[PDB]
């Protein structure tokens, strides 16, 4: 996509030599932001090719209010083995804070349900937030957030969304992030009956692994692809109601998918 | 500032018309992002005059982790009593959050001590946060936290961070968010022994009242004027150990005040 490609040239030009948890350099930006219309088309990146159905997966398995990777070990989806314990087991991780934030006094707060009845029953409010930064739980996490935080806007019939991602590997992880929420985007729309809007996408600290160099350099050489065509199948009776099958992406032809290793 | 009456444009050219809380109009704006060097003066809007002294004594009343609004009432800062109950309790709003974020569990966490032993210990972590979006206090709260959520960054020996403000009045209240935080980042850094970068803000719904554009239409007829210099006249033995008078600000030479009414 055009707004990737300018912020992988972006972090080439302009990042600063910052190190990894005692590891790997990156070159490092701080505070971008990035706007994808949905309605020109679902914003997957075609200048390598991306596979969605670990996306979906984990997906409908935070809207479960899962913790536990089984779920996903029973449709081998295999991205979050790295950080589960002996159990499959990851902490309050985001499903558990998006579906039962716990509070001092023993509630446990629905933050998706919530934000469903705002859109609903008051969709000029400036307060349709959630929140998977739960400071009294990140101990426990297997991980703390990357994408912390996110708020809902309804204006003129169209739902956007801005997501505020703390931390960003840019060619391995930032476009899957894209795509797992500009599918929620459009999940929450089609329950609310509005039209989907824009995506926001603000990160933090935006960076490139120094060991995925030629990776980027190849990547930039690919002229974008045009944006491929969500398509649901069904209206579910609910948000806690749809299914993998439901989702099909229509015209996507992506260049060949590019490898990046990690250092261990 | 150039990227304040940039943005004040915007939302004139650009916002929709909508509502806010069963009352006044807004031009409204989603996702916007703006960044200030430090380095090249304290980012106090001079095309309309502004009193600091009500920011500074609330910032150090946020510190404090101080709910009450007594402290601001002995030094005749106002701001805040509309909000305020019979007593001068705002609920756990901001300062509590700061300082006293509660667990499920019985500990109030100090969000404030954590942020700076990460920037003296760990200055390369992705992680240097403080939120005051705490979903389980919510309803306690006299209002939820406009300015919900910064990090913090570090890259050359130089402190930068980034706040998200779910909701902003560009005329009134964000002049006013600006420089509390500038003023944040300059204490933290002189604590660290770092020098400062950039505050970059974010917003979410951007907007301008109805009410406000004969304000907004002569603030936009003004040409900005040299960005003044702030003074730190004493290195305080930490954080919480500011007084108002270690302030000043220097060569600031603002065009006349401009008021903005607000409905009821
Ligand atoms: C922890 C490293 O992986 C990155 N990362 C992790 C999770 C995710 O959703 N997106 C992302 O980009 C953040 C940092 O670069
Ligand atoms: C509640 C109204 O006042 C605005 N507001 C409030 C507090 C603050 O720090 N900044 C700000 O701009 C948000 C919305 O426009």
């Amino acid at each position: 996509m055009k707004q990737y490609l300018e912020l992988m040239q972006k972090v080439l030009d302009e990042g600063t030599q910052k190190n990894d948890r005692t590891g790997t350099g990156t070159l490092s930006i701080f505070g971008h932001q990035m706007r994808f219309n949905l309605q020109d088309g679902f914003p997957l990146v075609t200048t390598k090719r991306c596979h969605l159905r670990s996306i979906i997966h984990e997906l409908l398995w935070f809207l479960q209010g899962d913790t536990n990777i089984a779920y996903l070990h029973e449709n081998n989806v295999t991205i979050w083995d790295e950080w589960a314990d002996e159990n499959g087991d990851l902490g309050p991780v985001y499903g558990k804070q998006w579906r039962a934030w716990p509070t001092p006094d023993g509630r446990h707060i629905d933050q998706i349900t919530t934000v469903l009845n705002q859109l609903k029953n008051d969709p000029d409010s400036r307060r349709i937030i959630v929140s998977a930064w739960n400071v009294g739980e990140l101990d426990k996490m297997a991980l703390a957030p990357c994408h912390a935080f996110f708020q809902f806007y309804v204006a003129d019939g169209k739902l956007s969304c801005q997501l505020y991602q703390r931390s960003c590997d840019v060619f391995l992880g930032l476009p899957f992030n894209i795509a797992s929420y500009a599918l929620l985007v459009h999940m929450m729309a089609q329950q609310c009956d509005l039209e989907v809007g824009d995506f926001v996408w603000t990160g933090g600290d935006t960076h490139l692994y120094s060991n995925h160099m030629d990776q980027t350099h190849l990547q930039l050489s690919r002229e974008p692809r045009p944006l491929p065509k969500l398509i649901i199948k069904r209206k579910p009776e609910s948000i806690f109601d749809y299914r993998f099958e439901d989702f099909e992406i229509e015209g996507y032809d992506p260049h060949p998918g590019i490898k990046a290793p990690v250092a261990i």
